[PDB]
C-alpha cells in the first residue's frame, strides 16, 4: 500500500498538565503517514491537510498529548474517506523533563477494518432494540456496510461494518451501547482475519459455528467470508 | 532478500497542480529501495547506480505532471520494465518546497510494489472462442503483466476454458481492475477473466475475494490449474491442486 | 498498538569491561519505545516522561556494570515492573565513546521484550505433592512472571497435576530455562514443569518444542487446560481446548 | 530477539569496476545489525568486530561492493557462532554518479535456519556417495546437526542442518554438489516453517507425505517436527 | 560590545521578480545580530535596557509580510531601517535574509543577502547666499531630520553667505549619506550647500567623496562653528582638537 | 592569542520574565571563548574543563534571574575573578525554548569583555582631602577593578592611578561617577577622571578618550610620568615623560 | 558593506593532480561572499543568483585543472570582470572527496580579493621614451588592471597613473616587473614603481609601501598632485598638494 | 590573503592528565586554517607553491600520535611549530584541537584549544662588554637560530661595549619572543644583552615589554646599525624612516 507523509510540521499550542504549560504554550512537532492505494490517482492536498491539522491542534488545550494526537487521527478519517490506515507521531521536544534528550513523542496508529457484529433482543419491543443499536453504532462513527434481515422468543440479526477501532476498543464501545440501552445483546463475531484471546475478548467469537441463527444471517450478507479458524466459507458452515 | 538503495537523489523539475509551479519548477528528492537476491552477483547479475540515477533523473524530467504520485509511479513502473532482476521496489518522492505555508520538514508520497505470481482463468463461448482467449492473454502482456506458463485451452453451446500463470506487480485490487478493463475493451459472453489466486494471499473486499470462492468446485478450472501447477497449494484448503483435482 | 518514545536521552555513567572505563566513565545515550493501547487515556491510564526519564537515569547510575547489555536489560525489566500498563518495550543503549579506535557513529545494544500469555503444566508425585506445586507457582511469581489464572489441582503412586496460565515477557527459550532452573532449585520426581503454549507461537528448537508435542494426547493436561481456557485455540490442531478434550 | 549494532564505521578501500577506482580508492561506510538473544549475557566485542571487519574489508579489491558486503557477512557467521541473523549495509557515498544524492548502499541480509535434506543413491558404491555428499555439504560451511541411519536397489538417508543460505541458494548449492559428483540425488525437504512455490523450488518438497522411506529416516531424527502444510508431526504422517 | 541575536527565524512571504513567485510565495529565513552594551540591563535588572525577542520577532515578521517586494535586499533593508527606528538601544545591525527556494535549478544550501549598518556621528557644513539665506538653512536641517537622520547639536548661524555646521547621528554609510545630501540640495533648487565634513574617525578617498573634507583646517568659518559644538573632536588626519586648529 | 572554548554546554534552569517560566524552567545552551596566551602551558599554567564547566553550571543554577543577560554577565564576571589567567572572554547564552511562538533556531545573548589597562586621576580639595583620595582608591578596589600602580599624592590634593579593568570605557566611567556619589557630590571631595584606557580613543556624549586636557595639566603629567613615563599618548603620539618636559 | 552570498553550491567536475581523478571526477562544493553597497538597489542595480550560479557552474566545468586553486581563482577573476558592481569577493572551493585517506569533514581553498586604488609612476629615458610609457599603460590595461586617471607626461620622461586593481600589492608588483620584462629590461626603457595602494602600508623584502622616496621626488609629486592633489600620504599624514609645496 | 583549510580531521590518540585517559585514548578532532598567497599557484600552475593535503594530513596525524602528552595545548602547539618548520609557504596558522570525549560529565558539544601564530619581522639589539665581547655576540645570534627563529639580515658590529642589531623572522608573539630572549641571556651567564626593538608595526605597553623599545630615537649606535640594515623601515610611533631618525 502507498503512503502519503508529512514529516515534522511544527505547531505551537497550549497542551500539558501543569497550569504553567497551559499558560505559556510550547512547540510541538507533528508527523504522519497516511496509507491508501495511489494507483488510481497516479494513472489528498498537502496545504489543506496541514492547515486543518494545524487548526484542529489549536482549538483547545488538552491535558494529554495522547488526547490531541487521537483527535487528529479521528478527524482525519472523518474528513478523508480515502485514507485506510494512519500513523501520527506527536512530538513534545520542550517537555519539562530536566535532562538532555532529543524528544519525547506519542504515536497513535489506527487501520480501517471490516467486522461483523451479532445483535439479539428478547424483552421490550424486540425489534425496536435492534434498530436502536444499529443507530447508536452509526452515531459512534462506525460505518454500516451491510445488514441482514432480522429473524423471529428472541429477534436476531447481523451486521457488517467498518471501523478503525482496534478490536478491544470496538468491544468496549459495544458494551457501552448495551449500557446506554439498560444492559439487547451485541457480540463481536469477527474483525477481519484477526484472531485474539484476551481476557475480555475472544475472536472469532467462540460459538459461531454452532449457532444456526447466526450463520443464517451471516450467510445472507457474507456467504463467501472465510472463518479464520475453521478455514471455511460461512456458506459451508451453515450447511451443517 | 537483499537491497540496493539510492538515498535522497536530488532532481529539479516542474510538476505540480498550480500553473505557477509548472512555470518555476522546484526541488524534488527521490529515494528508493530495490530488492532482489544478490547472492549470485556477489559470489560469481546486478543494477548500476550511475545509470539508474541517470535514467530516473531522465524519466523524471520528460514531462510535467500534476501529481507527484503519477511521477513516482512512472519511475517504479519503468524501473521494473528495465531491470527484470528487481523483485520489489519502494520509491519515495519528496516535495520539500510544496507551497504549504507552514514549517515542516517535507511532504512525500511513497509508492511500493512487489512482483507476485498469480493465476487468472479465461472463458469464452461466443465468436472465435479460441482467439478471444489469445487476445485477452495479449492485452495482459501489453499491460506489462508477464505470462509465465499457460494451460491448454479445452472445450467444455460449449466454453473455451484456459488458465494462465502470470507475474505481476499490480496489487490484487488493481490486477482485478485491469482484468475488467480488458473484458470491456473486447465487448464485456465474449470473454471472462477471473483472478483465482495471487500467491498465498487471501482477501475479502467489496470487489475481490481471493482465492476465488469456487475453485475447488469447478472441475474445469482444476483441470487446467492442475496441468500447469499441480503442486501449488490452495491457501485455504491447504491442499495441492493435484489433490483437489482428484475429486 | 500505540507507542510512547523517549529518543536519545543522555546519561553519564561508569559501565564497561576495562578498569580505565569504570574509572573515567563515559557518555551513554538511551532510546526507547513503549507500547500499549492509548485509546482509553486519550478519550477519558498513561506513563509520565519526566518521571520515566528520571527513573531510568537513576537505575542506570546505581552501579557499574561490565556489559551494557546487563544495564539495558535492567532498565527493561524494571520498567515493566513499575508500569504494568506497558505491553512491549524496546530499549536501545548507545555507547558512542566505546574505546574502538576507528571512526563510526556509535555501537549500541538493543533489547526488545513483549508480554505474552503462556500455559505451564505442573506435576508432582513425591513428598507433599500439593505444596510442591504451590512452591513452584511461587518461584514463578518471585521471578516476576504473573499468575493470571490457575486450574485446580487434581490427583491422577498418584500425580498431583495442575496447569497455570501466566503472563510473561521472557522469550520462549528463556521461560523454559527459568522453568528448569526452578525444577533445580527444588531438587530436580519432586516437580515437573512443562511449557505448553506461549500464545500462538510455534517453535522447533533443540531445547524447546511449542506447543508441547503431547498436549492433545494427555487427558490430564486437557483436563486442567479446559477448565481455565476452554476456548483457547491449539495453534496446530486449530481447535479449542474444549473440543480436543471431548476425545 | 536482541540486537547489537554498529552504525556507520568508516573504511577506506579500493573496490569498484573502473580501474581508476581501484587506483585511488575511496570512502566506504559500513553499518550492521547482528541479532541473537542477550538475556544470558545480560544476566561479542566491539573493538574486535570493527577491527576484523575493517581487516576483511581491505584484504582485497573487489569489483562489486555486493561481493565485499557478502564476505563480511559470511565471515562474521564463521567467527561468531552466537550470531543468528545479520544485516550489513555497505554504503558508497563517493560513487561516481554525477548527481547530488546522499548515498548509494547495498545491504545484504541473512538468517540461520534449520533445514532437512534427503539423500539418495543407486549406482556405484551406493553408500560411498551418501557419505561424500554429507561431506561436500560440510565443506560448503553448512552445519550437520543430526543425521539418520541409512536405509537399504537404492540407499536413503536424511539430514538436519543449519545454514544461513536462503532457500533458493541452498538449492543451488545442492545442485552444485550433484554436479561435482557426476549428477546421488539431494532434495530440500523443509527449511523450517517456510513454504515457497518458485520455478526452481517447492517447499516443503511436494512428496514427503507419500514417501515411506523419507518419513522413516525423518521420524528418527525429528519425530516431533511439524509439517508446515499438513499441520502434523512427522511421527504421525509416518504412521500411515 | 554585546550582541543579541536571532538565528533562522522562519517566515513565509511573497517576495521576488517572477510573477509566479508573487503568486506562490516561498519560505525565507532571517538571522540578525543586534549590538549594544548589555552591561546596564545585566546589572540593574533594567528591562528597558534590553530588547524583547518575542516582540522583535513578531514585528519583523509583520513588516516582512506587509507587501511583496521584487528584491529581497529591499525587504532586508526595511527591517534594518525599522528596527533602528523602533529600538533606539540598538547601535549596530547585521541582518541576513536567506532565500532557500530561490529558483536556481542547482543544489546548494542557500542564497542570502545580508545588510549591515552602524550608527555614526557625522558633521555637515551648511551654507547659503541666495533668497532667504536664513530660511534655506532651517529647511535643510528639516529635510535632514525628515529622512530620519538625527540632529544632535547645531551651531549658531554665521550671517554674501550664511553658514552653519550640524552634528548628527546616522546609520547610512558615508557614500549614501553624501547621496542623500545631494538629494536634498536638489529638492531645493540646487541656495543651499551641504558638505560632509567628517563621519567619525573615518577617512575615505573615493571618486565622489573625500573624508575628512579636505579644506577644513583652512576654512576659518567652518572651524568657527565647528569649535562651537565640538571643540574637542579630533581631526582624524591632523590629529588635533578642532579647538586648536581654530586657534590658527 | 590562544583560545580555550567550551561549545554548547547544556544547562537547565529557571530564568525568564514570565512567571510560568520560573515555575517550569527550560533548557539553556552556553558557549564561551576564553583567550589567553597558551605558549607557556604548552612548553613546560592552564584551565580545566571538568572544573570550568562544573562551576559555570553551579553559578548558572544558584538563582533564577528575570534577564538572561544578568546571568551571562555573572559567568563572565565570576570567571575573571576565579581564573586570573584569562584576558578576554566571550560567553554566549542561548535560549532555544524562549516563548516566542515562531519557528527559529534560537535567540541568544552574548556578552564580550576584555581586560584593559587604564589611568584615573583623583583630586580632592574639601574635608580630609588625603582621606577622600584613599577612600576612592579603596571603593575602586572593592568594585573588583585592580590597582596596579599608584602615584604619590601631590588648595587641592592630586593623584593618578594605573588600574586593570574588564569594564568597557563607558561603564568604567559610570562606575567612577557612582563612587563620586557614594562619597557625596567650587570645592568637591573627589574628582575621578578617566585619563586613558589603553590605546583606545573615543568621542561620545558622555566620555572622551583620551581625556582632552591631559597634555595641558602639569599636575596630571606630574604624577603620571611618575608611574608611567613611557606610556604613549594615543593621539599626540608621544611618551608622557616627554609631554611632561613642557 | 552588504553582502550577497551563495552557500555550498554543488558542482561536479574533473579537477585534480591524480590522473585517476581527471578520469573519474568528484564532487566540489562552492561558497562565495560578494560585497557591495546594496543601499541603492534596496531603495529604487544588483546581482542574479539564477545567473551567477549558472555561470559559475559553466566556468567551473569548462576545463580540468590540476590545482583547485587555479579554478577558484578563475571564478574570482571572471566574476569581477562580468559584475563590475562587486567590490570584494571571497570564494571558497571545497573538495570533500579528496583522496586523503583519513576521516575529515573537508579540505578547501578559499581565495579572497578586494578592489583597490593605486598609483604607479612610469619613467623612460631610452628609445622612443614617449612610446615606452604609452605601451606600459597599455600592457597594464591588457592585464585587466583599470586605468582611472593618467597625469600628463613630464634625459628622462615621467608620468604617474591612478589605477584600480584587485591584485594584492605583492602581486601587482610582480605584474609590474613582468611588463618591464616583456618590454626589455644606466639608461632603461621603463620603470614601473608602486607608489601607493590605498591607505596600505608594507614592509617586505620585495616591496615597501608607500614607496620610500615619494616625498622627496619633485617629478613624482608633480604629476601626482596633478591627478590626485588631495590624496593623503598614509604615513606623513598629508595631502600630495602639500608635500608638493616643498 | 588566501587560506587552505582542513576541517575536522579525526585522530585517535592517548593524550590527557588522568592515567585512565593515557590507557584508553580517545577521539580528537583537528581543524586548521593555513594562510598564504595562492595567486602564484593558481596562475603558474605551480605545484611547489601549494601545500599537499594528503601529506599535510598524514604528517599531522603522525606527529599527533608520536607520544602521549598531558595537555592538548602542548600537542596543538607542536603541530603548529612543526608545520611552520616543514611548509615554509605558510605565513599564518590557526589550528584548533577538539576533545569531545573530555571527561566532563555534562552534555556539550565539545571542548577545544586553539592556537594561532603568524610569522613576523622583528629587530633585536645585541650588546656585550665582558669576556670576548665579539664571541658573545655570535653565540647569541646562534642560540637565536637554534630556537628556530630565522636571521634575515645582520648588521656589522660596532666595536667598553660591542653592538649589533639583527633583523629576524619569528612566529612567536612579542611577549614570548621576549621571554626566549631572556632565556638566552641566562643560558649565557646573564656579557650579552638582548633587546627587542620592534616587532613590525606593533606597539605594546605591558608589564614586561614596551614596543617599540622606548629609547631608539635617542640611541645613536642603535640607529647606526639599524639604518644599515633597514633604512626605510618606519618607526611605528614617530612615523619616520630609521634613515631619517639617524640623520639627527
Amino acid at each position: 500500500m502507498d503512503q502519503l507523509q508529512i514529516k515534522d510540521l511544527e505547531m505551537f499550542a497550549y497542551h500539558g498538565l501543569f497550569p504553567s504549560e497551559k499558560e505559556l504554550g510550547q512547540k510541538f512537532i507533528v508527523s504522519a503517514i497516511l496509507s491508501y492505494d495511489m494507483t488510481k490517482a497516479a494513472t489528498v492536498h498537502y496545504g489543506e491537510l496541514c492547515q486543518q491539522w494545524t487548526t484542529w491542534f489549536q482549538e483547545t488545550s488538552e491535558d494529554l498529548i495522547e488526547t490531541v494526537a487521537y483527535k487528529l487521527v479521528e478527524r482525519t478519517f472523518e474528513s478523508y474517506p480515502l485514507v485506510q490506515e494512519m500513523k501520527l507521531e506527536l512530538k513534545k521536544p520542550w517537555a519539562p523533563v530536566h535532562l538532555s534528550l532529543d524528544t519525547c513523542s506519542v504515536t497513535i496508529h489506527r487501520r480501517k477494518q471490516r467486522a461483523f457484529i451479532a445483535l439479539g433482543s428478547n424483552m421490550g419491543d424486540k425489534q425496536a432494540n435492534l434498530k436502536q443499536a444499529i443507530d447508536k453504532l452509526r452515531a459512534r462513527g462506525i460505518h454500516i456496510l451491510k445488514e441482514s434481515s432480522v429473524l423471529a422468543s428472541f429477534a436476531n440479526q447481523v451486521v457488517e461494518v467498518e471501523t478503525w477501532l482496534p478490536a478491544q476498543d470496538l468491544l468496549e464501545t459495544l458494551l457501552a451501547i448495551e449500557s446506554e440501552l439498560g444492559r439487547i445483546d451485541l457480540d463481536l463475531l469477527f474483525v477481519e482475519d484477526q484472531i485474539l484471546y484476551t481476557d475480555d475478548l475472544i475472536l472469532p467469537h467462540p460459538y459461531i459455528a454452532e449457532r444456526l441463527f447466526v450463520l443464517e444471517s451471516l450467510q445472507e450478507i457474507a456467504p463467501h467470508f472465510i472463518h479464520p479458524i475453521l478455514k471455511q466459507p460461512i456458506r459451508n458452515l451453515y450447511d451443517a
